[PDB]
């Protein structure tokens, strides 16, 4: 059948409907924004919220849902559209899945669900966010499970427990991309805290492979998976590598740690390998350099 | 300081209300409805997503958040006010916490969490909820939690899943209320299902002596508590022991299963016993004459 993607226009979604179009699939891409400039690709344009979804659903066999409201920091003073965009689109979403039949929905949560733990964040462990975005994604991922468990559903989820993802496209919010613009462009960014605090950054060619291999498996029913890397690196290295690899002081400013943002994140990595076969392959160092190299010839 | 108890007016709130005062403590009671007809009491009227929050807790200590929609079966097809009432107000109700300076929160939260668990279901276990309304619950306790959590907040939360209560009060969408009128009165009450699913029916007298044990412990930090009784009896079981009790047999009619509900629920009982002292003391023989006695009297 065909796939449908869900925030096919943002960082994650862009990449994936490039890479399920190259192995052939016929793409359905749903965002309120535009797309940017061998499967082919039908763009449909709306709000989860607003779209008939079941219309939008035919003929779908496979559904990543990536549309979010994605930023730790804003949801404490957003929370009305953090709620619309992150719960109640995907309980809308789910209910049109039962309703069309699909089969399978892959749906992107994250390691904001752990809250702030030391050491290997485990699918075992209890959900304890710290933000009210964590909480939202804990629901959204709570809610397509419920949905899959009903006695009517045919339907299996995999929610992918993603861990803070970088490369080509990067959401400009985020460190790394507002890091290489205070290096290349000398557009200062804050550090929020000391800078020690820890991530672990997983490349979006990885994360991308892992969506493929979710759209692939056999089905063994739904699965709760962490998607990362394992290993930490902390927010002072990643400026320290930053440096090297550019020969330019990235222009920085410590200020105030922000509420809300964790102190750590560590995927334990196990699950997915057994799984489905998914053992990242980027380190930090060498998808730094991509992202630096494509913000460059973006720029 | 004083005592704010929102969902004053509803089943549990009611009773707490009249605990607390009894018990000397100066009460200010919101909810959207009505309040039922030694402490003072100053009733506040209105809905949380639309008060002046802070305004409401000034001199209050100690905040018992009770207001929800309850329900675990309509969540399905309401879930746009399931959120707006039992996750954006929590929400709401949070930050003003924060900002009044209040010192403990105590949260209803729900056995629906747990979802449809065999056996008997302790706070260690992850919550796998399989319903719209147990999502939102969900929801409602990790925010508290995460806001007890910020470094700027000099609060404690103490989140309470409390099992299937009944009793004097009991709403009037709950089984034992239902099955109550089928007897009494002859309304007809449907069985969904074939009645060998199984609840930890808890009393309402003894939610609210776990309820004010949480009003007076030291403080600890936060907690998650079960607040339930530990033994499981079936929907059939309690039809035939309320038949038992009355001399009338009970109008039923059995239909069929509705997606959503768990199967079975069983409190461990053990941290409520460890960390409030709290164990039940009304067995359900004893609390299901004490709610037919209520309603006799209130027809
Ligand atoms: N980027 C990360 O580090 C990371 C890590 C863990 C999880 N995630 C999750 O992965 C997903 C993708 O993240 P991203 O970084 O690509 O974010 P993004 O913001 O780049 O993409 C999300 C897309 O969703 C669209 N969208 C949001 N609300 C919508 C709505 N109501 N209707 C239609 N479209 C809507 C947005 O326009 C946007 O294009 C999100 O669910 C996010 O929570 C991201
Ligand atoms: N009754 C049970 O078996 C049970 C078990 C587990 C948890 N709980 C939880 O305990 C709490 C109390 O349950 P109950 O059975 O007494 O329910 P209830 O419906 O009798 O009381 C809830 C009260 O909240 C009020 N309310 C709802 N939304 C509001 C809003 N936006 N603003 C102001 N008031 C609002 C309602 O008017 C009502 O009086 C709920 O949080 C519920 O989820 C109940
Ligand atoms: O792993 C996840 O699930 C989350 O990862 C990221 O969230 P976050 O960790 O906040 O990612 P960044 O915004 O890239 O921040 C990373 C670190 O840099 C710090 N930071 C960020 C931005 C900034 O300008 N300055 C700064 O110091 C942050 O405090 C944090 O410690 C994504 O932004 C979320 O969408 C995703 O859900
Ligand atoms: O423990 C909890 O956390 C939940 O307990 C109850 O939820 P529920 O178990 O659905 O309670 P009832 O509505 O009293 O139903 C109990 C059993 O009777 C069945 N039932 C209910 C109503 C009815 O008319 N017929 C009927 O057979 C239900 O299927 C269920 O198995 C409360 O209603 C929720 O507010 C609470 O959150």
């Amino acid at each position: 059948g065909d796939v449908l993607v869900t925030g096919a226009a943002g960082f994650i979604g862009s990449h994936l409907v490039t890479e399920l179009r190259n192995s052939g699939r016929n793409v359905v891409a749903v965002d309120r924004r535009p797309l940017p400039d061998t499967g082919s690709l039908r763009e449909i344009r709306g709000d989860l919220n607003s779209l008939n979804l079941v219309d939008c659903l035919k003929n779908i066999s496979t559904v990543f849902h990536l549309a979010a409201l994605p930023g730790v920091r804003p949801s404490w003073t957003q929370f009305p559209e953090y709620l619309r965009c992150n719960v109640l689109a995907t309980q809308r979403l789910m209910e049109a899945c039962v309703q069309a039949g699909v089969e399978r929905v892959v749906v992107a949560s994250s390691s904001s669900v752990y809250g702030g733990a030391d050491g290997v964040m485990s699918e075992d462990d209890l959900p304890r966010p710290l933000s009210p975005y964590g909480v939202t994604k804990l629901a959204a991922e709570r809610l397509a499970l419920a949905f899959a468990a009903r006695g009517d559903a045919e339907l299996s989820v995999g929610a992918l427990r993603f861990f803070t993802v970088y490369g080509p496209g990067q959401r400009p919010d985020m460190f790394i991309s507002r890091l290489i613009r205070a290096t290349l462009r000398g557009e200062p960014v804050e550090i929020y805290g000391d800078g020690t605090q820890l991530r672990d950054f997983t490349h979006v060619s990885d994360v991308v492979r892992a969506l493929m291999l979710t759209a692939s498996v056999r089905d063994r029913g739904s699965a709760v998976l962490n998607i990362g890397t394992g290993s930490a690196v902390s927010v002072n290295e990643v400026v320290s590598m930053t440096a090297e690899l550019t020969g330019l002081r990235p222009c920085t400013a410590y200020g105030s740690a922000r509420i809300g943002d964790v102190r750590s994140t560590t995927a334990d990595v196990r699950q997915a390998q057994s799984v489905l076969g998914f053992t990242a392959r980027t380190g930090l160092r060498e998808g730094l350099a991509t992202q630096i190299e494509w913000t460059r010839r973006s720029l």
